[PDB]
């Protein structure tokens, strides 16, 4: 299992940050439409203006992003990127039943949600300030590419290198999640502007959908923070 | 570090089961009244008809018990065991300050709560379907006895044998918790009919109480589920 750690230095810019770290052992898919349906209903919820804390939570993330030098309009947190696409098109496209499910959670609860193949990790995830020498494997023009984060940028990383740039802006390719992964790691990331009871409810939507999708699936969820 | 595991097959009879697993390293008891006050106030709360989800949760647990062959009228879950006694007898007898506090959590939040001496475990706890050959050290009319669970009975067990029969109906003698224990394991077991934010609230009542009773105590909390 994966035991994430957060550098105490992050309290300088994001005091009161809290996240659910959820380790999953998957099972064969038996209800493949779970993700599609949750996503369709999440898009309507957003179009209907839900949830109530969305603007305050997104604003709080944008303050955080600015605090480590990022331009949030150009490189938004994952929650805002999804919300803007739903409010521009009225819907969002399928990709994979598990990705659709966790994007649906992110939309319904206005909360950044990451999902990764935990078998691809070397060591445990850590949330730290980057020094600019780290490697990040990504896509430049649809093909594999490598780049480095900015000095002082907040990153998730393992022993090899960066696994998510600018806190929750862009996941790397190496640890990308697929519905056929035998071992998954999700991180649902929040600031005080989101009520902690709603974070618990987002995690409960996620694990319920995963279990309906894959009967026999098991999870371990831990509240972490700085 | 007790690392409980649960069998994938439990999803077939208790889809959406989730339990808060709390590992505790005790400290000296500086305020032994913590358990006694919590239990009195919890009995009062049950008399007033709290909490809202009690009926639905106990009903769902009875559904799960019948699904593996038990007679909940003869062998209720531990939460209804306590609730029935308070409603029938107006109060509940003190036993031990740590036992009193965790029974109070069960009463106030209408959730089965197990408390055990983790130093008495041989290996790690596991939640499995019994095959009927395991052994279980219990009491018959006050006097020590050995039983075996039914084939298909859901049990908590360790390397030696059963530590709780019929999921959360009756703990064994071997791993009974006492206030003087140096290492303690609590399991607060819930079904979807209990709102998950109230399960976290129950956990916080328990760890806030333990921290007041034993300043300097350490704990780690993990939500596990199927």
């Amino acid at each position: 299992s994966m035991l994430p750690s957060i550098s105490p230095e992050l309290a300088r810019i994001a005091p009161g940050f809290r996240a659910l770290s959820i380790n999953v052992i998957a099972a064969p898919i038996r209800d493949a439409q779970v993700g599609e349906i949750a996503l369709k209903e999440a898009c309507q919820a957003v179009i209907n203006g839900q949830p109530a804390w969305a603007q305050a939570h997104i604003d709080a993330w944008n303050t955080v992003l600015k605090a480590f030098g990022a331009k949030p309009k150009r490189t938004p947190c994952s929650a805002e990127a999804l919300r803007k696409r739903v409010l521009k098109d009225g819907t969002m496209a399928a990709l994979d039943p598990v990705v659709d499910l966790y994007n649906a959670v992110s939309l319904r609860y206005a909360v950044p949600v990451g999902g990764e193949n935990s078998a691809a990790y070397c060591g445990s995830p850590r949330l730290v300030f980057a020094d600019g020498s780290e490697t990040f494997d990504t896509l430049k023009e649809g093909q594999p590419a490598t780049e480095s984060p900015e000095p002082g940028e907040v990153i998730w990383r393992d022993d090899r290198g960066v696994t998510c740039r600018r806190w929750n802006w862009r996941q790397g390719v190496r640890t990308r999640l697929s519905a056929s992964d035998k071992a998954m790691w999700f991180i649902l990331e929040s600031l005080p502007e989101m009520p902690v009871d709603e974070l618990y409810a987002a995690g409960n939507m996620l694990t319920d959908g995963l279990e309906k999708m894959m009967p026999g699936l098991r999870f371990e969820s831990t509240l972490i923070g700085v």
